[PDB]
């Protein structure tokens, strides 16, 4: 059910109507009865524009075109008030295909958030809404279930996936705080083991959370209401034609009168000086424009598509070529989203061979994150792996034991070698190791009975694609740039060298990204290329939001105006360029579209009747087509 194929029904009918009773056979009792069909298909959606708005509203184009055809009927018959018809039903059609819009996502989001709380009343638990949880309620979060608020852990310890707000998808080890009275009176010193966020999700313990936010100011309470309130986004020539065509119906209308009363001034008769009203009306009817202005858009928006780009609408692809800035997510956005091994640190006599030999044989028996990572780029640097390690146990927070070549084999962070029997750490190997955690390693220090073998440095890199498209973009005058991650700031400030961009800010919430677009959107466009929820609101609030295509939540891909679908972030240069051209195009097609009317309203001021005005419009609306069709030709010169 599509009102699309009146129009195809009016062509139908207007060809044969036209073509039959004159090159064919055919009655003009049938080919008119073609036409009145033309007429029919036509007139019953265009009419309703018209008569639903000014039953109470103001004046619109829709009035003119469809009041046109009635007097090309009327007067002069030639039907080409079914061109007419026929051409303002295409007119809205090719429109109805170019729109979208912004506050899509909603469905995905509420997900996130568990609907129920288990939450401890003394030697009772209840369960209660999130909606009813108290500050200072302590809601009871068992093993794999979604956190149902933002709080401080206070009993129990675990590892915690708060990918939705910090963007990294790798579990954060959590452990209570101290004291809870302190921690509920001086929230800002929170370390971060023991604050959480609603919708993160929990790991294999149960935690109890003190609840510190009520249900509507939860981190995620905020996405879910910054991505809803963001607006639509206008594209500029949509309402340059609005206002254009509140102005020109009244204005043409005042020709209306003064010409039907022109045979009481002129010498001319009076039911055609009615005939130079109805030509001035029928030429009025912008039908150049009507068709110009969608067709680039939905040329360039297939276009997109076959170069690997998802767009939502005409808006974004006219706001991608006036871009000033660009903001950009790290994780998964410029780096992949993953841990690798980078840099290797032996220790006295230990070889670099026997540092990773240790590691691939312990990481083998883990289930942690980070031990795939190792177990596959050793057996990649050393083409081979070693046996299994033995005696493998976890050290909850801290890392792993194990035993190998019958010695006790310790691996983890530097606060477990503080921790446990063995010889303490090596002041200089804590240095070594501060400052590959300074350069933005996640590192793991390996200790084997008496000996330090040393330490391995494991980080998420960027994209190779990363550098070359930053860079090439800057080439096209997006000189204002800046990364944006939730990642920790080490992390942000390594790959920002590596990547080339001079400002880049780690630690952020999702509403700090919201920020640092708005710093933006006040002296330019700006786009938000990202993949998490936590960079939905920027998406909603810059001038155009981009998502990656393949790695991006579903939150991400409702959300954004732009997918680049491969992943491939040399789709943006593209992209801009397409957008660029597309709004040449438009731009050349406007002013031929206007002046078709606007230089042959005194053409037919002037005498000029029916038969003129339907062949310079048909001249005009083959014309625009026409040049709109070349964005297909458009090249990546990638
Ligand atoms: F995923 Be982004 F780096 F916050
Ligand atoms: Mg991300």
């Amino acid at each position: 059910r599509a009102e699309v194929i009146f129009a195809v029904l009016c062509g139908i009918c207007l060809l044969l109507g036209w073509l039959g009773p004159k090159y064919g056979i055919m009655s003009e009792q049938f080919g008119f009865g073609l036409l009145l069909a033309a007429y029919f298909f036509g007139g019953y959606f265009t009419l309703r524009e018209a008569v639903e708005k000014i039953s109470k509203g103001q004046f619109q184009i829709d009035f003119l075109m469809l009041v046109a055809a009635s007097g090309a009927a009327i007067l002069g018959e030639w039907a080409e008030g079914a061109f007419l018809l026929f051409l303002f039903s295409v007119g809205h059609a090719l429109e109805n295909y170019a729109m979208g819009r912004a506050r899509n996502a909603v469905a995905a989001l509420a997900g996130l958030t568990p609907d129920e709380a288990l939450v401890r009343r003394g030697d009772k638990t209840e369960t209660v809404l999130i909606e009813n949880l108290l500050v200072g309620d302590i809601v009871v979060v068992r093993s794999n279930e979604r956190l149902p608020a933002d709080g401080f852990v206070v009993k129990g310890s675990s590892a915690v996936n708060q990918a939705p707000i910090t963007g990294e998808s790798a579990p954060v080890d959590k452990l209570p705080v101290d004291d809870p009275e302190f921690a509920a009176a001086n929230l800002d010193k929170l370390t971060p083991q023991t604050r959480v966020f609603a919708g993160s999700i929990n790991g294999s313990g149960s935690l109890d959370v003190q609840v510190t936010k009520l249900s509507g100011e939860s981190t995620l309470a905020r996405v879910v209401t910054l991505v809803a309130e963001a607006q639509t986004r206008q594209s500029p020539t949509q309402n340059f034609t609005k206002k254009f065509e509140k102005i020109f119906v009244p204005c043409v209308i005042a020709l209306a009168f003064v010409t039907s009363f022109s045979f009481l001034i002129l010498d001319e008769t009076a039911a055609q000086s009615f005939y130079r009203a109805m030509a001035v009306l029928v030429a009025a009817s912008p039908c150049a424009l009507a068709i110009a202005t969608p067709s680039a858009v939905l040329s360039g928006v297939a276009r997109a598509a076959r170069g690997g780009v998802l767009i939502k609408g005409g808006a974004p692809l006219e706001a991608m070529g006036h871009l000033d800035a660009i903001a950009f997510d790290k994780t998964g956005t410029l780096t992949i989203g993953e841990p690798h091994l980078v840099e290797i640190t032996p220790y006295g006599d230990a070889t670099e061979t026997e540092l990773l030999q240790v590691s691939a044989a312990v990481e083998m028996l883990s289930d942690h994150p980070l031990a795939q990572a190792v177990v596959r780029d050793v057996k990649d640097r050393l083409g081979d792996l070693p046996s299994e390690a033995s005696d493998f146990a976890n050290i909850i927070g801290q890392g792993v034991s194990a035993k190998v070549d019958s010695k006790v084999v310790h691996i983890g962070k530097t606060a477990l070698f503080e921790s446990v029997a063995g010889l303490p750490l090596p002041d200089d190997l804590r240095g070594t190791v501060e400052a590959m955690s300074q350069n933005g390693r996640t590192t793991m220090i390996v200790r084997s009975g008496d000996r330090y073998l040393g330490a391995i440095g494991l980080m998420d890199t960027p994209r190779e694609d990363a550098r070359s498209v930053i860079a090439a973009l800057r080439d096209l005058g997006l000189k204002r740039m800046m990364m944006i991650s939730g990642d920790n700031q080490n992390v942000a400030n390594a790959v920002a060298k590596e990547v080339g961009l001079d400002t880049a800010f780690g630690d952020l919430m999702p509403e700090d990204k919201v920020t640092k677009i708005a710093a933006l959107k006040a002296d330019g466009g700006v786009a938000m290329v990202g993949d998490g929820v936590n960079d939905a609101p920027a998406m909603a609030n810059a001038t155009v939001g981009i998502a990656m295509g393949a790695a991006g939540s579903d939150v991400a891909l409702e959300t954004a105006d732009i997918a680049l679908m491969a992943d491939d972030l040399q789709t943006l240069p593209f992209a801009v360029g397409l957008s660029r051209k597309t709004s040449r195009i438009i731009r050349l097609n406007l002013w031929f579209s206007l002046g078709v009317v606007a230089l042959l309203i005194p053409a037919t001021l002037f005498g000029l009747g029916i038969g003129p005005a339907v062949l310079v419009h048909e001249g005009s609306t083959l014309v625009v087509v026409a040049n709109a069709l070349r964005l297909l030709a458009f090249k990546d010169n990638r």
